[PDB]
């Protein structure tokens, strides 16, 4: 196994991630800002690395003094986990050219999902099904851009390259509004990523959010492990995600699964993955790649019985698949529900002392948080302190279990969104399953 490794995260993942390593006998170094000496995962961590002072640009992102820390400690690897430097493509390069293994695909491999442009090419390529779109870049000849848009249909899309998530992108519902659009678009696509290219998708009006888990080797094994619909969102914040999908049939499940770990083979894929989907009428379309293990990963744990975080160290040490695809079976129901400190009218990060604590316990209750009664949360760092996961015989049950797991919560001396939660779990919508990545929002108007 790997030696010892770098956990370059904090919070709820880096406590994820340090477990995985303890199970493994892999030893632990906790890199951490000034502000985070008393993460839970920190005290319990071999050795900690003072990386920095709080602002993440000079702790978590500070790419110098994390590669610093493995080189004095004498690590053999780096994990990135999500949402920080996990798909930044220069980093894994300079880490690889360092010396350290970066857990996670080639660095190549990560520019290529992380270019939004050339990923789709490489998916229509492989076979995977994409949003009718320009198939390539838009130039500044609005006359070839109206063309594009008559051939697609309104209502389209413009889309940054270099974006993700909800940057940076504007819908257009005519041509009056087309030269325009695309103008902001790259503008702020220019302004945000250094990268003005943009692209056109038709405009998928009601879609669900189904994403495909992936696991790939170095060995030619790559594997597809269901999915998670993730449509309870709001501002491109997921808020509740599930596994499996309500109303995908196994021979959808195979269809779409069987194409994403073909296009894992052609790509020459290694780590965990993710493949996004928009999910309407049936059909699905693929709009990107995360190259990473993503906030919703412990879903699809439940589902399947496999440890993503462990096979992920597996992956980078050079073990094949410790599963085989006819040995994937998806069991029971997942529920997710991610615990935020925010303000309950605002939606702003809410930070503080926590007084109290009383995490759930039970049959299926899985609570993945590193908070505890007197833990502060800064206000330097994302809002979401913890996640619940709730799993069930079926989707009923999941959802029954995380109504009960949801009361036991105890989080005082700050605001959370467990009442939104709470409130969620009880709309007859939710209850019926299905609904779409609008839905939130318009329950919340
Ligand atoms: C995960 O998908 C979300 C989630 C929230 C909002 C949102 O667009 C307003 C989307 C969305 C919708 C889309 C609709 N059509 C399309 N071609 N692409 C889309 N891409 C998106 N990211």
């Amino acid at each position: 196994m790997l030696d010892k490794i770098v956990i370059a995260n904090r919070g709820e993942i880096a406590l994820r991630i340090l477990r995985a390593c303890k199970e493994l006998g892999i030893k632990t170094v906790a890199v951490h800002s000034s502000a985070d000496r008393d993460l839970k995962h920190v005290l319990l961590a071999d050795e900690t690395v003072c990386i920095g002072p709080a602002p993440s640009v000079k702790s978590y992102l500070n790419i110098p003094a994390i590669i610093s820390a493995a080189e004095i400690t004498g690590a053999v690897a780096i994990h990135p986990g999500y949402g920080f430097l996990s798909e930044n493509a220069n980093f894994a390069e300079q880490v690889e050219r360092s010396g350290f293994i970066f857990i996670g695909p080639k660095a190549e491999t990560i520019r290529l999902m992380g270019d939004k442009v050339s990923a789709i090419a490489a998916m229509k390529k492989a076979g995977v099904p994409c949003v009718p779109g320009s198939d390539g870049p838009l130039g500044d000849d609005m006359d070839k851009n109206r063309a594009i848009a008559k051939r697609i249909g309104y209502p389209v899309i413009i889309k940054a390259s270099g974006g993700g998530g909800g940057r940076g992108m504007r819908v257009v519902r005519g041509d009056a509004e087309l030269a325009q659009s695309i103008s902001m678009t790259r503008a702020e696509a220019k302004a945000a990523f250094s990268n003005d290219m943009v692209y056109m998708e038709k405009y998928l009006e009601n879609p669900r959010h189904v994403e495909i888990q992936v696991l790939a080797d170095g060995q030619g094994n790559a594997i597809y492990l269901a999915e998670r619909d993730c449509s309870m969102q709001r501002r491109h914040q997921k808020v509740v995600e599930e596994a499996p999908a309500p109303g995908i049939t196994p021979e959808l499940r195979r269809y779409i699964g069987e194409r994403c770990a073909k296009a894992c083979v052609d790509i020459g894929y290694r780590g965990a993955g993710t493949f996004e989907f928009l999910f309407e009428n049936g059909e699905f379309y693929f709009i990107e790649m995360n190259t990473r293990i993503q906030v919703e990963h412990p879903v699809t744990e439940m589902i399947t019985g496999v440890d993503l975080i462990k096979e992920q160290l597996r992956i980078a040490a050079g073990q094949p698949l410790s599963i085989k695809q006819e040995e994937v079976h998806v069991r029971g129901h997942a529920v997710e529900c991610r615990i935020n400190a925010e303000d309950p009218n605002t939606f702003l990060p809410s930070p503080g002392k926590i007084t109290r604590f009383h995490a759930p316990g039970g049959f299926g209750v899985r609570w993945e948080s590193h908070i505890y009664a007197g833990y502060t949360v800064p206000p330097y760092y994302d809002s979401m302190i913890g996640k619940l996961i709730c799993y069930g015989e079926n989707r009923d049950v999941a959802i029954a279990r995380m109504k009960n797991a949801l009361q036991e919560l105890i989080i005082d001396g700050i605001k959370t969104n467990v009442d939104l939660q709470i409130r969620i779990m009880n709309d007859e919508n939710f209850q019926h399953g299905g609904t779409n990545i609008h839905y939130l929002e318009k329950k919340l108007g």
